């Protein structure tokens, strides 16, 4: 029995039973967070990764939370290198809640921990068996299994090739989908989990999950030394779950976009497999083996299965005024998915397939801020289905045209939406080969804050 | 169990279950407050705040109103610095109650509040444990906890400065939701609570929520000797909470949209994370917690999520005569906002959205004084979506046009209506990094009468 | 268990009812009383008033009613200067009752009342503590409370300024809601309590609920010797409560709404709270603190709240035989208004509004003698709201238009009708600093009778 922190009436109740076959799901509401479900899934996912891992094994906690840690029976080594501005209260809220266990639970090793701490506090640079001050790469802290719980901000291969050396021959990933970043859509939302992000570029738009516009009455002016004539996804983004926002790269988000077969080629060498081991509506629980020595061939691609509708289109918004146009991700049940597939047999405006989808959505199976731009997705997508039908090419040929060169050109035909049905997948080529990976944050009063 | 003055039959008692999962709110009317829900609310959030804190702890309240507190098994210093016309009233009250319960409540510490309110009244200089007559810059007291109440008088970073640098390392601010003054709106309802607010422009307008005009003939005439051109927000707004009136100014409003992390560099420097921890039809509790030292790196990035619709739109009235447009806010219950998605899908008419609006009205969801400006608002809203859907532009491109300079110009569109839909973000930049923090009132017959 | 003398059927129970909830209010209906609702608001009102007085608290009534408060537990100073013409029947009936319980009434003080009554009688300046008949600003009994009871004959600030020289911190102010005088209207209702008033001027108009007509033909005449080529409100008016008529003047009446918060500024300063505990379809109950020295700034607003609609409206009506057009006030209720809604999203007439509101009114919601007006003002707000939406302006901007001078006239648009729809508020701008305050009635045998 897992007692989850959502509603009972909640509808993501029955997606987490699902993902999570061998617990029992059961609701206990005592906060009213806006981000429950990220959380409860989270909950979920460490919970699997402690029944799948030996009892005696040691697991680093990369980019902990100790408090979240301290009511656990296995030992981990939690690595803080405390360099987000969110960690010196996570730091205090351990300390907080040690204190308060310190001689009322009995087997959890709070004394030890407790004597971790104050030894960290005391030298900064000393590798406690609970608790250290290092990063990822800096840490000596040997282990067997290695845990990333909403770490976005390393990169991947290089974090877990200074595992590997280290002797950790499991590592586990729990994250956001990185499957809308390899497709390089500019906004985009996970709906079950209150979640939308956005590039830094289209903060200003008006109709995307995450964005904040002015009233304005019209100028032909606006003007501005900068010459954007291209508005392409920049590497800052920003996530807001629920309510709390987190500034994300996009190459540490895509380096986590593993393939199935990968090997790290350093002092030492490893043969790497990432697996997804958990997947619900754009939360995944990710597990990667390591092993010493290189072996097989890599393909370089990088698999995701589509249980629920993933949607990538054109929007056209208002940025500061000014209107634009850029690719715009979600999710979509496979109910909704799977009962508009007799609609997009024929060519559907965006109006009708809106008051459609409101139709199957009657309580809601998808949050509405999305029905719009999803059924101008369906349109578009149903529309080019229909050209693809109307201008059939033949078998085996493939018509080009010479441009007074040894070289030809042809035809692009134009791409709106790009639409994974549920029970498809995604298949990107990404890097396999891995083999450059050679590329002291505590103040004094909150050392003394924390004795 | 916590007991609420409000009706039985009040809708606004699933709302406050849904904001306080962690008590049994039952509803005791004993008064016909005409802004029940608001004191329900800080009720609840002070029950909240207290259930979360150390008891051992000491509580600065700042800005108190001491007999509200006199009940209360914690420690609370009071800190009253009387700079309201509204305080000797509630100084005299604390007196009153206090010698009511001087004999008959013995573990309140009743005899000694009235030790130190007397102490007081002797010095007025002398700083007590639970009374003072200094601001929040001028006690002395340190403490662990300070707690802001319905206080909007006070810069936000200088104020939390100033207790951080007292050994407070926790904050809590109870009070209107600050999104509708950082959209810049002109007049503003947050109806679940009976409140309107209104910039001082605009106080004889005919149709918002808080005005008052005069019945005329029309005339060619109202010459004035100031050249106003333009009708902007000014900083001096009022408050009417059901019918007590409070002014406020819109750059204290503003401090408190504090972003998710910020640094306060002074003499010490304070890492601080902000964070809305309840949230209930435009009536917040925010917890900020302050550490210190400087660590990560701060966005400047403050988000709101929007549990219910949030509109802004412009809106077409009679000032004073004039007719003239401004911007007004207002929330709009869920599930209205859900049952018009498919409505929206095309243009409505500002009349047939106002019909559909009062037909899913029914007892009313939403209050009905508002419901012809959202409508007017939806009917704009649906027809600048038609329009980016007409007129669109292609990936990657920004049409600019030169004007024999080096700068070029575009054309901005139009934006009549900002709708936040539930389940969205507003995120809006401000101030991060704050270092200029650099920036006795009582009488003798008031000292003579408490005594 | 309060009774209260009204029918048992009476659809006023409820209103009183929610407007007094800490009271368990039963009908006992004994006389065929025409203003009944007005007089049970009253002994509610006074009731609720005695519940929240400290018991030991000596009472000023000024403009006292002696026989009612004779049967009270509490410590009144009734202030009578008999200036009114019905005040030697209420002395008498006074006496009488006093007389009626001299040996009977055992814990009422009715031996000290008789006592003192045949002081007052002996020496008319003597002060006895429960009876005298001086003025407010010339009685000398010092005390700690003082009540105002149906009492517009006195200007507010320099009463209560006389009042809070004495001592008295706490005064009470139970009277009609004082909101439609400023909005100078020209006549108006107050349906739930069977009144009518009507400024002097009109008293012979044809459809007002206060006024009397003659039977004419017709012609060309009625010349008089007054150029009344304008039609304004004059200070006197007329209330019918029932069938008790009771002239008033309208700046004594307008001196009564008073601001949240103001300063009394002479000998010695006050700051004073005025805030409005009870209001009951037309009838309030107001609250006003006093306390020594001045605090706070004062912004001079006052503010009403409306739990049901109030109405202003221009009406054409027949005065004396000639058609003229003047502005008419009343409440509607607010179930009557959020069923119109819907109606007035258009353009309706007030013949089709008037069939509307007879079939919402069914037994009746409302009066049906003020369905006509409403009606009326109804069809006119919803055609001024349809010109604000047509004529729409710019954001930011105010036409204006020079006169060959350094000044600027514009057009004032036509307003012929104010609604203050339920749960919004009136604002009015009043003094709120005041400090000029320096702006012998019983004969031999009404002295004679009384022993
Ligand atoms: C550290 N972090 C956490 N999240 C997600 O946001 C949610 C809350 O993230 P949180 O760090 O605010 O949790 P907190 O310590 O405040 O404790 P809680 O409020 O009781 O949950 C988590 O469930 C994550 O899914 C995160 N999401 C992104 N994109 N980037 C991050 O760095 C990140
Ligand atoms: C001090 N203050 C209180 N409020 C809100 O108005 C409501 C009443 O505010 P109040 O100060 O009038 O309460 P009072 O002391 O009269 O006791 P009560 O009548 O029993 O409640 C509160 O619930 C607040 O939500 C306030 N609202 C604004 N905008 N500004 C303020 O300063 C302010
Ligand atoms: C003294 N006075 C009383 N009223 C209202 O008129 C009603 C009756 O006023 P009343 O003075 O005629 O009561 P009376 O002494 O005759 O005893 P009763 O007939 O049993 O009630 C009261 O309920 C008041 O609401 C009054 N109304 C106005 N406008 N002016 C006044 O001076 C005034
Ligand atoms: N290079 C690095 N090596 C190890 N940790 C790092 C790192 N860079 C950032 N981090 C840490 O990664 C953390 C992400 S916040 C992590 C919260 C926690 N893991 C949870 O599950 O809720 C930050 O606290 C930051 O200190
Ligand atoms: N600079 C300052 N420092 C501390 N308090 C201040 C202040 N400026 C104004 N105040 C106080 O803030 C108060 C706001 S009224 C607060 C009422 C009370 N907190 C409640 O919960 O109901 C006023 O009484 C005023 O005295
Ligand atoms: N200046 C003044 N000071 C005190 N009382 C005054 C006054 N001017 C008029 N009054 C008194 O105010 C009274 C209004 S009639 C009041 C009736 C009584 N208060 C009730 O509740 O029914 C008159 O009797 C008149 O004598
Ligand atoms: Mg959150
Ligand atoms: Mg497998
Ligand atoms: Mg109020
Ligand atoms: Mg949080
Ligand atoms: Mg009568
Ligand atoms: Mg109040
Ligand atoms: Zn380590
Ligand atoms: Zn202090
Ligand atoms: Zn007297």
């Amino acid at each position: 029995p897992v007692y989850v922190d959502i509603d009972a009436d909640s509808a993501f109740l029955k997606a987490l039973q699902r993902a999570y076959p061998m617990f029992e799901v059961e609701p206990r509401q005592v906060t009213p967070n806006d981000h429950a479900n990220a959380r409860a899934f989270s909950h979920l996912a460490i919970k699997l990764i402690e029944q799948e891992i030996d009892p005696d094994s040691t697991i680093l906690d990369i980019g902990s939370a100790p408090a979240r840690r301290m009511m656990s029976d296995r030992k981990y080594h939690c690595v803080c290198p405390m360099r987000s501005a969110e960690d010196p209260e996570r730091l205090a809220n351990y300390a907080r809640k040690l204190a308060s266990a310190a001689g009322k639970v009995l087997d959890r090793n709070i004394s030890g921990k407790i004597g971790d701490l104050q030894a960290v506090m005391a030298v900064p640079d000393t590798e406690t068996p609970t608790f250290c001050l290092h990063t990822d790469v800096s840490c000596r802290q040997r282990a067997d299994v290695a845990i990333y719980q909403d770490v976005y901000a390393v990169h991947a291969p290089t974090s877990l090739y200074h595992q590997a050396i280290k002797g950790v021959r499991l590592a586990y990933w729990v994250g956001f989908d990185t499957t809308p970043f390899m497709y390089n859509a500019m906004a985009g939302a996970y709906p079950s989990y209150s979640t939308n992000w956005a590039d830094e570029q289209v903060l200003k738009a008006k109709n995307i999950g995450l964005c904040s516009t002015d009233l304005t009455e019209g100028r032909r002016g606006k003007l501005s030394i900068m010459r954007g004539k291209k508005l392409e996804p920049c590497d800052r983004v920003l996530f807001s779950v629920g309510s709390t926002l987190y500034p994300e790269s996009r190459k540490l988000l895509k380096s986590w976009h593993l393939p199935s077969v990968f090997h790290l080629k350093g002092k030492l060498s490893f043969t790497c497999r990432c697996d997804t081991v958990v997947s619900c509506e754009g939360y995944v629980v990710k597990r990667i083996t390591m092993s010493p020595g290189l072996y097989g061939k890599t393909t370089g691609y990088a698999v995701t299965h589509h249980a629920d509708g993933f949607l990538m289109c054109k929007t056209t918004d208002t940025v500061d005024g000014e209107r634009v146009s850029f690719s715009v991700c979600t999710y979509v049940p496979a109910t909704i998915c799977d009962q508009m597939t007799g609609i997009l047999a024929t060519e559907v405006t965006p109006e009708d397939a809106q008051k459609l989808l409101v139709g199957l959505n009657q309580t809601n199976t998808m949050k509405n801020y999305m029905i719009p731009v999803v059924a101008q997705a369906f349109s578009k997508w149903a529309k080019e289905c229909r050209k693809d039908m109307e201008d059939e090419k033949l078998l085996g040929v493939r018509e080009r045209t010479l441009t007074c060169c040894c070289l030809w050109a042809f035809k692009k035909q134009k791409t709106h939406t790009v639409y994974k049905r549920p029970d498809t997948q995604s298949i990107q080529k990404v890097q396999a080969e891995f083999d450059s990976f050679v590329v002291s944050g505590l103040s004094i009063p909150l050392r003394t804050r924390i004795k």
